[PDB]
């Protein structure tokens, strides 16, 4: 009994929706604090090591940017159908 | 601290930093798993082009992943490569 699949409704949808939304700003935290990491060494060594790093960051950056939106569409579509079972 | 006015950084500082990137590439290796587990739990119930529209942009977000933890990983690691290489100047003479 215990293994039963959980039937599709609006209340899972929005469950499921705020999933992905609350991943979305942990997902922000977490580069803002390693955006935080990596200004806290310019200065604290050689230039060159600190432009290496900084690119490197700015690369994860760029992805985290584009994973962002895409948890957040997936949020929106979840609680579009969702609205659809409701109404 | 160093023999170098130029590092201001001790090896143990550049470790701790490291393991900020290292945790911060688990947790994100552990939500898009968690995600997964949604998208997989639910896909069985979609159908056609909505089941798709639901694979599909999960697999986005999955590209996103594989891009972002290898870029986290290879800044922990490199940290840490540095670290080794300043302690052999730091508290050393």
């Amino acid at each position: 009994n215990a293994m039963a699949e959980i039937k599709i409704t609006p209340e899972e949808l929005e469950r499921i929706a705020g999933n992905f939304k609350n991943a979305a700003g942990e997902a922000q935290s977490q580069i803002n604090r390693l955006e935080g990491d990596i200004n806290s060494l310019e200065g604290q060594w050689a230039g060159a090591t600190q432009a290496k790093f900084r690119g490197e960051f700015i690369q994860s950056k760029q992805a985290m940017q584009q994973y962002i939106p895409i948890l957040e569409g997936i949020s929106t579509d979840l609680k579009r159908i969702a609205d659809k079972f409701r109404n």
